[PDB]
């Protein structure tokens, strides 16, 4: 089950019960899908990482609100990139929750965006309603900050842009990466959740565990 705007620019698709993907095209150099979770739980909609910007951002939160008639009450940034945090500000104006560790609010606050909490710790499990996350830093990759998000209930690993897509052959911007390091950090992923289903990529097709051998392999 697939859900976009008029545009074709955000959609949303259905991965198990309360567990959906969104994606959105940012204009750039031009279209660049760019992933997230929309997790509707009973007390109200949580989201791992918001658009790549404001107006995108916005226009997610209305959409999914208006679908599941309810309240976005958290966002899960998983680094401080445009892509992931694109949309602090609207986040910060709607009462939205942006949690994140503080790394990620340090590196949000020097590339100029608005500050998010802070909060999650190296290992941290948040439970909204019946669903359970639990956020985990593997340690440096794509970027300084990057963390993985983990749905136990599911077994569904959110390995964001620390993974890239089966057809990905390049890494995308190491400008910011640690290179060197993202192969540990991968492999400290791959020992802590040994029983991987789903993976979602920061882009690209969902998968499977095979996605971080894929990026393992991208990176000898
Ligand atoms: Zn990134
Ligand atoms: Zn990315």
């Amino acid at each position: 089950t697939v859900i976009k705007n008029e545009t074709g620019t955000i959609s949303i698709s259905q991965l198990n019960k309360n567990v959906w993907v969104h994606t959105e095209l940012g204009s750039f150099n031009e279209a660049v899908p760019s992933n997230g979770l929309v997790l509707n739980t009973s007390k109200g909609l949580v989201l791992v990482d918001s658009s790549w910007d404001d107006k995108l951002t916005k226009e997610l939160i209305e959409m999914v609100e208006k679908k599941f008639q309810k309240r976005v009450t958290d966002v899960i940034i998983t680094h401080a990139h445009a892509d992931c945090i694109g949309g602090i500000k609207t986040l910060k104006e709607r009462g939205i929750k942006a949690h994140s560790t503080a790394l990620t609010a340090e590196l949000a606050k020097k590339n100029g965006y608005e500050e998010p909490l802070g909060d999650l710790q190296t290992v941290t499990n948040l439970k909204f309603g019946n669903m359970k996350v639990e956020t985990f830093y593997p340690g440096k990759g794509h970027t300084e900050d990057n963390i993985v998000v983990w749905l136990p209930q599911y077994n569904i690993l959110v390995g964001g842009c620390l993974v890239k897509s089966t057809s990905a052959k390049d890494l995308g911007n190491v400008a910011d990466a640690y290179v060197n390091e993202w192969s540990t950090s991968i492999e400290n992923v791959l020992k802590r959740y040994r029983n991987i289903n789903a993976v979602v990529p920061g882009h690209g097709e969902v998968g499977d565990k095979g996605l971080l051998l894929h990026t393992l392999d991208l990176l000898k």
